[PDB]
């Protein structure tokens, strides 16, 4: 039940930004390289209503909601809550898009590794009802009183899925572009009142972003987000789609993606119909790559892979054959390779270029479908 620390040189900080306070403003968790490395560790799932959301998502009873709370409610992630940003450089920025039933905090294994290598990571929380739960404030007085308003996962009928999944991944793309704009506006001084009263001052992020070096990363629905997002906003220079779920994308986007794009898949999630859509994005004029992590399952990319033991994990499909640490290191080192290659990072990550090709015992070049 331990999320792995950042393997890179930088001490990693973490905080939450919401702005504006509304249903229509941006909500994200930042993972950044931190000055001091001796703040408290960050509360992994920091409100009760998330556990209730996960129950509604998993399809448990009113009960397991508080079970999950009992077992996980006090779990931390190895990021220095509200630590000062490490000054003296413009860091590359990743926007990260959670999967269905996820929310902003469940991809901390990946955020903390990227920050420990020099990235700022904004992990958005979508308000398309794709999250188990999210929240916002109704009006200023509410945000002033801390009066949270909770939006829970929407379950769909067979007859809705096509249409509403598409409207949701568009809203997800919009949300990734809005988070990018909020962060770039903060980088250039626009004053912002965080709707969460937190010990991190947001004036710290002034001239902290390398505004030419931006990538969108996302698991599952998050992989569809990446693809849709890249389609709509070229500020995103390349995309990494972790185990994309391609159902939400209209046929129109496969034409419409200039930026390099890297499919990192688990062995046991993928299927013909889905793989056939990934292939649609390929073209001789554009850089697409695809590796499959051997032994991996869909959930090997999110942090619940790390929240139980061997036998319980494989029981609930949060763990596969491969070790969880091996799989996120491979995912993460191939990620850092693709980011250096296509953002132009002045770093040592090209040592892992062989992973982008799937030359490792635990990688399959392309797909097993």
């Amino acid at each position: 039940t331990k999320i792995p620390r950042g393997n890179g040189p930088y001490s990693v900080g973490c905080t939450d930004l919401m702005f504006d306070h509304t249903n229509k403003g941006t909500f994200l968790r930042l993972y950044y390289p931190s000055q001091d490395n001796d703040r408290l560790d960050t509360l992994w799932i920091p409100n009760k209503e998330y556990f209730w959301g996960l129950s509604k998502f998993l399809g448990t009873h009113w009960l397991m909601g508080n079970i999950l709370r009992l077992l996980f409610g006090s779990m931390t992630t190895p990021a220095n809550w509200n630590s000062p940003l490490r000054p003296g450089e413009k860091y590359p920025l990743v926007v990260f898009s959670h999967g269905l039933g996820a929310f902003r905090t469940l991809y901390s294994a990946i955020g903390i590794d990227l920050a420990s290598h020099g990235f700022i990571v904004a992990a958005v929380e979508h308000r398309d009802r794709s999250a188990s739960a999210t929240y916002y404030f109704k009006d200023q007085s509410a945000a002033e009183i801390g009066d949270k308003s909770w939006l829970y996962l929407r379950t769909l009928k067979q007859e809705e899925e096509t249409h509403i999944r598409n409207e949701q991944v568009r809203q997800r793309a919009k949300e990734c572009s809005q988070a990018l704009s909020l962060i770039l506006d903060i980088d250039h001084g626009k004053p912002v009142k965080n709707a969460l009263d937190l010990k991190f001052d947001m004036e710290q992020l002034k001239d902290s972003i390398d505004r030419e070096k931006i990538a969108v990363i996302g698991h599952s629905f998050g992989g569809a987000t990446v693809i849709q997002t890249l389609s709509e906003d070229q500020r995103f220079r390349c995309g990494i789609a972790l185990d994309a779920w391609m159902f939400p994308l209209g046929d129109e986007v496969y034409s419409r993606i200039p930026q390099p794009l890297f499919f990192i898949n688990s062995e046991y999630f993928q299927y013909p119909a889905n793989i056939i859509k990934m292939k649609k994005c390929y073209s001789p004029d554009k850089e697409r790559k695809m590796i499959t992590i051997r032994g991996s399952v869909h959930q090997n990319f999110a942090d619940f892979t790390f929240a139980t033991g061997k036998i319980i994990g494989h029981m609930l499909k949060l763990k596969g054959d491969i070790d969880s640490n091996v799989a996120i290191d491979l995912s993460n080192k191939a990620s850092l390779a693709f980011l250096q290659k296509h953002l132009g990072l002045h770093k040592d990550f090209d040592q892992w270029d062989c992973l982008i090709e799937g030359d490792d015992e635990n990688l399959i070049p392309g797909t097993n479908i």
